[PDB]
């Protein structure tokens, strides 16, 4: 893309979890309605945060292992990190302004 970071299963442990910082990690995968929905969403997102936090996306059949670790069902799940740590958890989708709320509440 441009901002965001495509995530992988290598790529995970330093992109993620070795982060000085805030990553909003979406779940989610091809098929999934909801997933494609919020997709447009989070590239504004990205925008709006710069150097608040970082948008990362990991695709859970192109990339089959993360996901097992952090108990995901549900897709899409957004995870935020803070320092590769899990602040916050979201499942399904939801606007702009509902994923504001979200991050502007768990990001403080």
């Amino acid at each position: 893309s441009d901002k965001i970071i495509h995530l992988t299963d290598d790529s995970f442990d330093t992109d993620v979890l070795k982060a000085d910082g805030a990553i909003l990690v979406d779940f989610w995968a091809e098929w999934c309605g909801p997933c494609k929905m919020i997709a447009p969403i989070l590239d504004e997102i990205a925008d709006e945060y710069q150097g608040k936090l970082t948008v990362a996306k990991l695709n859970i059949d192109q990339n089959p292992g993360t996901a097992p670790k952090y108990g995901i069902r549900g897709i899409p799940t957004l995870l935020l990190f803070k320092n590769g740590e899990v602040a916050a958890t979201k499942v399904g989708a939801l606007s702009k302004g509902q994923l504001k709320e979200f991050l502007d509440a768990n990001l403080a």
